[PDB]
């Protein structure tokens, strides 16, 4: 029993880590087999980031400016590319600790297990939803830069994100492992706006039927309701349209508790209109949204 | 900038994660150098579980009766011993993954990162506060006694806590990695009940501040409070009496953003006495004291 929001162990990926140092900018970069990636603006000086010109300051350097460091070893870079976003540095050794691995773009209300690093060396690991406007809400500082996002399926590592920018209104912004960005930001250093977020509510009804299999059960009401119904009354607060591939994904947990999908959106319609009346779900004050219907399923199975 | 319930990478911890079956009973292990920790009703079947002898029931078995794993190969068990609730079993073969490490008895109000087994095979990593009254609100299914909690400084990870039972109310309690349990609690399967549990009054103060450092700051005061002043207030609230070793400990951080604690601890009375009114510190709506001054100043400096 307990709920709590966890993060998939992080070994596999610190194994990866290594540190990227270009002129003077140094962030981390990710060492699979005999490739590193890493930010492209690790080759900008920081009078270049705020409106650079990659390709340009890419082909005024060459192999050997790039001072890529395991641990103690240095690794001998003996080619670089750069794909979108990210850089590519192919090295003379292959990591002897590089794991099953595929690169995945995830979704938008999706999660991932962010282990921060810096100087090439882990420092944390936490848990990010993407969200519909594209951003997440991690905690990066200086340095930062190439810290991955990654989900475990038993032995193989599927990362699906590169640290890369912070917004000005403190959510962060990355690339997918191929350079591509989450939403329609650029990596220069200028004013950058995300879109409208909205409320995952797929990962609000994942975490009622979280908090129904841990005894929290006084949300539940008698009445049922129509996908059409609910979707009318959750628009005005501001929560994204549940889909029937939504119920669909949601069949697990409704088979295991025994709570039908459209029972418990009766109930989160009455949490909605209503409010919480000063009790608390699974502890928090607050309806919660960064929890996927799988990591519920996770924990709670 | 971000804040986040971080945990320290685990993948020193997942090098030493076995798999130890007693009879039917299987649980977690952690193998250390040449010997393996894991608790002791590994060794009890499910009628033993409500009134155990376990030296009686130890006694009867020999090397042979324990399978310890490590992945598919399975280590030789060549001696066994119980400290407390503790069960000890040496083997053939030393952990060449064994990290630099110290066994560590944590004091309550302090932080640890859980990594939680099943089988052997780490699932998850969350982090824990050890509560005042010895339990941690954590998220064990079975299987998972055996899980550790630990520290990183650097490069040493020190263990201080393994898993071994849930309370009636959802709270979790276990023992340090030499047996001896985190409160009055003994591992038999019958009614028990933790003390009454308090906030640690440090912990918020350090939370607050690092909500400062995020540009959170809408709780600050223009007054000041002494030490004995403060006491009295958060008293009738469940407060824990905040010491000088609290507000010694507090002082990097009041370096740091240039409020005095004493000042912190007035802008805390204020939030104690008067509340919230609607709004939320670090997206939360209610105080948090899980955090402890040296978790904010990994993150925030
Ligand atoms: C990479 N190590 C850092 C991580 C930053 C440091 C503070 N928290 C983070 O997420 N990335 C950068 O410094 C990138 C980098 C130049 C500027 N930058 C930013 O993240 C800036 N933000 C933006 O420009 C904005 F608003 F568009 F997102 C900064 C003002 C420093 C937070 C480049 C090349 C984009
Ligand atoms: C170890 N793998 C499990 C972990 C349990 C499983 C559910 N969540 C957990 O924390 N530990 C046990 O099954 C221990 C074990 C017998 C009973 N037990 C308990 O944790 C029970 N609780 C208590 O007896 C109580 F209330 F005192 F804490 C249980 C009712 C199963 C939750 C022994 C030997 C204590």
């Amino acid at each position: 029993s307990g709920f709590r929001k966890m993060a998939f162990p992080s070994g596999k990926v610190e194994g990866c880590m290594v540190q990227v140092t270009c002129g003077t900018t140094t962030l981390n970069g990710l060492w699979l087999d005999d490739v590193v990636y890493c930010p492209r603006h690790v080759i900008c000086t920081s009078e270049d980031m705020l409106n650079p010109n990659y390709e340009d300051l890419l082909i005024r350097k060459s192999n050997h400016n790039f001072l890529v460091q395991a641990g103690n070893v240095q690794l001998r870079v003996i080619g670089h590319s750069m794909q979108n976003c990210v850089l590519k540095l192919k090295v003379d050794t292959a990591n002897p600790k590089t794991p099953k691995y595929k690169f995945v773009r995830i979704q938008p209300g999706q999660t991932f297990s962010v282990l921060a690093c810096y100087n090439g060396s882990p420092s944390g690991v936490y848990q990010c939803a993407m969200r519909p406007n594209f951003t997440i809400k991690g905690s990066f500082l200086n340095g930062s830069c190439g810290s991955v996002g990654f989900n475990i399926d038993y032995d193989c590592v599927s990362f699906c994100y590169m640290h890369h920018m912070e917004l000005p209104t403190g959510v962060h912004v990355g690339t997918d492992l191929e350079g591509n960005f989450y939403g329609p930001f650029v990596d220069r250093q200028t004013a950058q706006a995300a879109g409208t977020d909205t409320t995952i509510t797929v990962n609000v009804l994942a975490w009622l039927y979280a908090a129904v299999i841990n005894g929290d059960r006084w949300f539940l009401n008698r009445f049922t309701t129509t996908l059409n119904d609910f979707n009318l009354v959750a628009m005005k607060y501001n929560y994204e349209p549940l889909t029937q591939d939504h119920v669909d994904i949601l069949g697990p947990l409704s088979a295991q508790t025994g709570i039908a999908v459209l029972d418990m959106c009766a109930s989160l319609k009455e949490l909605l209109q209503n409010g919480m009346n000063g009790r608390t779900i699974l502890g928090s004050a607050l309806l919660e949204d960064e929890f996927t219907p799988f990591d519920v399923v996770r924990q709670c199975s």
